[PDB]
């Protein structure tokens, strides 16, 4: 009777319970208390409403899935993913994310605290799937939003290390979809061969959404794999924080980013990156612009580590017939990077930044602009060739580099031939530091190898701290460059014994508005007058030369050689120094050769 | 008899329980583990123990009270505000939270897990509330310290969207009061006309007060507001990170203010601001340094996203009778900040920096120094006349740029006639880039307006790294303005063709310990002697220059002008060139003037 | 008969709960659910199963050992140290942790929420202990390892306040022991006098670990502590964020630090220190190089806020009979550091950055490269005369300041007669900014101080931003210091009343590849000649400048000085001025002299 009531289902609905015996406390049954909160294990059971165990040959799925419908029918709250058991995921999910290769449905409101590990089946083995997706429609662009939608606690996603059956398909841990104010914390998602783990928003569509805390561990494992970006950020404002970021597959090193920035006010700080082709791609793809706008801007790189076999940020736009996309206002600032010990060329080009050429190859569609690149360490080992502080291959509209330490082959590097990018607002301050790693490598190459259709607007103020002979140049701007309204100039230090410092291969100094510094040798003959006393350079290519002032001291007692210079119409320098005793005199003297500076 | 203890409130006080069926482990009744978590449904019942379900027409203020008075009494613990329900707040709070209009007492120990939504009722429309007190007493001076008060979650707290009833009036959500050890995490605070969501501390008491992971969203929204500073950080160690500002309301843009730091060791980062007046106060009042002393030392403003319509971060300290304010060692670094899309003039004046007056006006009163503004970078639109990477409008005791990247109309600024400031100690580097997008837009303007009563120990060495032949000078010093034992540099690069580069209205370079080198034109004639030969300018206003040296190419074969030039008693300059063929040579020549560097 | 089940510690197994009444849901027991949960309370109890409340008289060891136990053997979980209490811990743990002194033994998977306080009783008073400990064998090289440890809550952890009984104990909070994904977040550690507070993973092994909005207070106390580090970084891929440090104690400004990274991949950002010696080390121990390598690099030390008494980061490496330590690829930026109120000497030699000899005192071991500190605050009050941006006491292989600020007494710093550490690729930037605070204290000083064995491959750019004429020079090199293909520069600003600027006593300027300029004032004398005429100087040391510049005015009319000069065999300055009338010439000029720069 009341025994038959107490060990029913309802029983709990009839035993009282007032919080710690408190007078002023609400009278309650034992099940509103125990309501308070929900497990996986209030629908992990049979038709009958007997409990099923987790495990390899049972499919969690449409219990989980129950869970979330049913607490979202309550308008949300959060359900617990036990500790100390595995809940393995064995099939499709249904509806709406059946067009997403979905598992799980998440849903408005609705927390998952994962405090157990959740891994797929060997059902999934060779096939697509994206575990959890947020999207409510096979076509996002008619999905719904997914909002309040937190994923957090000490657990584990595990992809079961199952490698793609096609490069064609796609793999994802988190799918949040259209995605405002969700987020994943805490969690490890490790064991897998997928695309990404984590993708934030729809083509700008979502907002707050943020990834903190989390564990990424060997997410690529095949040559199958087309393509991974742990995380991709496709709605404003939200980012990644304080997160882990590990490959071991010598497939990551070639195919492998931590994160994609592809909308306005994203961030990616505080984490550490080992084993990866790339650290992140920051772009505005005109394809993803319909969300938030056709403007990338306020894109953070902070204070990351960062251990990668490729290029660590790479800026890009591109479009498509109706809409420009377009990347300003990017701060890269505070990370310390290296590319890992590999031989030079056995991975993508070495770049602390690259500005890439858009998915098809393209060069001349880009419009990167006020960018700022500061307080970065950069490191490659000696061997590296393919190497640089910034791989320039397509159009950029500005750079700016300032106070960076830059430890590798090259600073501004382009393959010749290749792209032919127009750069404009180049500015290498003065304050990058340029190591010493790669001196006594650069056997017939350009430290600064300008290869570009022209140049405009910018700055290169190279600065050495150690020698390094073996370079053919520090600067070298082929004739196909064109150079204007801009600023060149090579420090004196550690370039008494250069051949060449700077190098104008079609003369590209001589321009108006050219302004440009750079030691250089030049053998000078006097007259023969008793007194002050002309000397002159013997060859006439310093037309362009608006003064020079001598690097060399003078050996000499019974004259000197003039200080400083200037030039004749004829190309000719031309000082007055002294004569002691009268005679014709001939000198070779290491100038600074200056124009307009 | 059995039946009726097991139907009664203390039913889950006989049903024994004992964890996991462990013969170890405790014998315990259902009520102790039940005990163990306490909600907000604990105590929402009627005074005969039912429960009261929440809404619209329910005030939940008096069993939110009860519940935290209840678990104060215990010595802690943590509250749940339950998801899926909505628990409006429809009254004033009573004793000593009621001076401060005081809607809930918060009490030390007793965390809030707040996973609903708390929603301010009609009641409050029009009034002034504080939704969460930590005071114990109506004068802040008598009241106790709140301690280890965690408020977290991923609930809301709803301000109702009701304006404010008068300009006079204050609202706030959290004010933690004397608040050492409390925090705030996760919280969206939304919907509202206030004057702070949150308050940490009391005129310096306090210390270890965060806020971390919030959203605050659209907390202005009238034009009644006198004032909005969104987070307002009044305890020392203390600070906000990982937070999210936005505002919709054209009010916001001339009145809120994302956070204010006004104590020592105190931080603001990694957060992003979106249609805020302003980013940041930083600033030591005097009235305010009861808590913590007189010193606003260790400001950190780092790595933050915003777009805002008026000033980055202000900089001020002030002044009572009986105590002096003074702010010191401050970084602003890492920041990407812009001037979001307006008409000039619409806002008040865009800058990085403010140098700010006090609330009264004063600008005689400041104490600020050893500020350190570091890789940041500002941008604002071409067309926004009023933006400046600093705004310098009250005495400065000393502040230092390096290698930031401003991208705005003014480097340094002040208007003219306005305050006259007293200026040591300001450091532009070189290394601060100084961006293109005003270009063409400086008609009638200096890039550094030194609108000062004194200058003094100050470095400006200016850059360009693009023309602008628009602007009247690069850097102008009225003659109202003393310049004395500073460092004055214009580059020559972008400046061949102006007119002015450096302008010292008072003739202020003369100074003893004036160092300064910017580019002249000027015009010279040589006697006609053959061979070595003097050219000598001839106006006679370079009494003070050092040297000066050749900026232009020599286009004559039978002569060249001296490279280098010295100056004569009576101002001339004078060098040495040279006539291969005699005749008096009259030229025009740019030339780098140099006094003592 | 049913009633006496029901009373039994199985009556909660006969309750039957539904969740919510929702039929579909899992017909389960009171029990059930109450199981998913798990506190100290279901282990804290006599042999007969009555609870123990706990207290001063309560060792709450074993009960909290059980329920780890326990837990662990059902694959994990978290249980919950209960607030309004405090569970005091009264004697040692046993097996393996005995050889640590451990109280507990924390066991993998098994997470504490420590909501409440846990004390230590007067048993440990003068007594070694580490209360939490990982390791589960006495010697850690045959440990197992720790995995999937979280302790975490708003709990604290107290010491108890008691001292060391002996210098020679050790005392730790948590020893995570080999440590893989371990945790410590949240949690208040203070009121003791210990070694540390935390240490993550053993000689290398473990891998990411993390100390997370932890607060350390007072955790010094005694002239008996040895040394103090809070947290001991000891894995990869591990480190500190948003912590709190601070100490009272007069002994913790001589022995305090608030961190060490010992590990590659590691990092200490975002936290505030006060009261401590330290800020951190950053070293590679040989002896720790068994779990993750011989070489500590990806060092991150950033945007943090210090007050301390001593060296802010001190950076090492030392090497064993068998493993050579290395110490690379470090970042320093972004951090707000001041020396404390203090009197000179008074606490270890205050520096922002130290290169610390290794502990047996030898300073030709170190093998540390490739660092760059950037974008730093550093203040020391004016009385400190022990105050440096550098000591530089160690061999350095490389270190790189880029776009500091530096106010305190000594720039780059070595005691002379002490070591002569041999110096490579020190890189000073002309970025980093001076302060002046100093000004004025530094009779007798070089404000670079360069007592090396040699320099080599470095670069000095002095630029100070305010008068000091007190200095003896800017920088000095001793005759035994060798300096070789370095740049060394002095700024003319406010150097003009300056004895001396840089002074080489052993004449290294000399050198064929140093690169130099400094100023220095001259004394000429001029031929008789009308006309352009020579002058020389009277002194002949100047065998070494390759040009010289004027950085004084003419006074006179008659004739004007050379405004260049270069030099002549016998070590005269020779140029050619203007005698407008003949007559010898006698002038005393400041100049810039140059020497291949
Ligand atoms: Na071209
Ligand atoms: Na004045
Ligand atoms: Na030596």
């Amino acid at each position: 009777q009341f025994r038959a009531i107490i060990e029913s289902p309802e029983g709990a609905g009839h035993v009282g319970y007032q919080y710690r015996r408190n007078t002023g406390s609400t009278m309650r049954m034992v099940s509103d208390v125990l309501d308070e909160r929900v497990s996986l294990w209030d629908f992990h059971c049979d038709p009958s409403g007997n409990v099923i165990q987790p495990g390899p040959n049972v499919d969690s799925r449409q219990y989980l899935q129950a869970a979330i419908d049913y607490v979202s029918s309550n308008g949300g709250g959060t359900i617990t993913i036990p500790a100390g058991y595995t809940w393995y995921l064995g099939s499709y999910g249904v509806g709406g994310i059946a067009g997403h290769s979905g598992i799980i449905q998440l849903r408005s409101n609705v927390n998952l605290n994962i405090e157990g590990r959740i891994h797929l089946s060997p059902f999934f083995d060779l096939k697509p799937f994206q575990v959890f997706v947020g999207f409510d429609n096979g076509d996002p662009a008619s999905s719904g939003n997914l909002e309040n939608c937190h994923i957090y606690g000490h657990g584990v996603v595990d992809f079961g290390g199952y490698e793609f059956g096609a490069s064609s398909q796609l793999r994802n841990g988190v799918a949040f979809g259209r995605s405002y104010n969700c987020s994943v914390t805490g969690i490890t998602f490790q064991n897998g061969d997928v695309t990404w783990a984590i993708t934030l928003g729809w083509n700008g569509y979502g907002s707050n959404c943020y990834v903190r805390k989390c564990r990424f561990i060997n997410l690529v494992n095949s040559s199958v794999n087309a393509a991974h970006s742990t995380v991709y950020v496709n709605c404003p404002y939200s980012g990644v924080e304080s997160c882990y970021f590990s490959m071991s597959s010598s497939f990551a090193r070639n195919i492998a980013c931590s994160v994609e920035l592809h909308q306005h006010d994203t961030f990616y700080r505080g984490s550490t990156v080992n084993g990866y082709c790339r650290g992140a791609y920051v772009v505005m793809h005109a394809a993803e612009a319909a969300g938030a706008g056709s403007y990338a801007y306020n894109m953070q790189v902070e204070n990351n580590i960062a251990v990668i076999y490729g290029q660590f940020v790479i800026l890009g736009s591109d479009v498509t017939a109706t809409v420009s996309g377009h990347l300003n206002d990017v701060i890269v600032s505070g990370n310390i990077v290296s590319i890992g010990e590999r031989a030079a060329f056995s991975a993508p080009f070495g770049a602390f930044i690259d500005i890439g050429p858009d998915n098809s190859g393209a060069s001349n569609v880009q419009d990167i602009q006020r960018v700022l690149v500061t307080g970065n360490s950069f490191y490659a080992p000696a061997n590296i060739t393919d190497s640089a502080a910034i791989t320039l291959r397509a159009n950029l509209n500005g750079c700016t580099f300032i106070a960076n330490n830059f430890d590798c082959r090259y600073m501004v590097y382009n393959a010749p031939g290749t792209t032919s990018p127009v750069v404009q607002n180049l500015v290498w301050d003065k304050s990058n530091v340029i190591g010493g790693t790669h001196a006594n490598q650069r056997a017939g190459q350009n430290l600064f190898d300008m290869q570009f259709a022209s140049v405009v607007n910018s700055t290169i103020e190279v600065q050495l701290s150690c020698e390094d002979l073996s370079m053919f140049s520090c600067i070298l701007f082929p004739a196909s460059c064109q150079l204007s309204y801009s600023k060149i100039t090579v420090d004196s230090a550690w370039t008494k014994s250069m051949s060449n410092t700077a190098v104008f291969e079609g003369n590209q100094q001589a321009g108006a508005n050219v302004y440009v510094s750079y030691p250089a040798t030049v053998n000078l003959t006097s007259y023969n007058t008793q007194g002050a006393v002309p000397f002159f350079s013997t060859d006439t290519n310093y037309a362009w030369v608006t003064s020079a002032y001598s690097l060399s001291i003078n050996e000499n007692l019974d004259f000197s050689p003039p200080a400083t210079y200037t030039n004749k119409a004829n190309g000719q320098l031309v000082g007055v120094g002294y004569n002691e005793i009268g005679g014709v005199r001939s000198v070779s003297v290491r100038l600074m050769l200056q124009r307009q500076v």
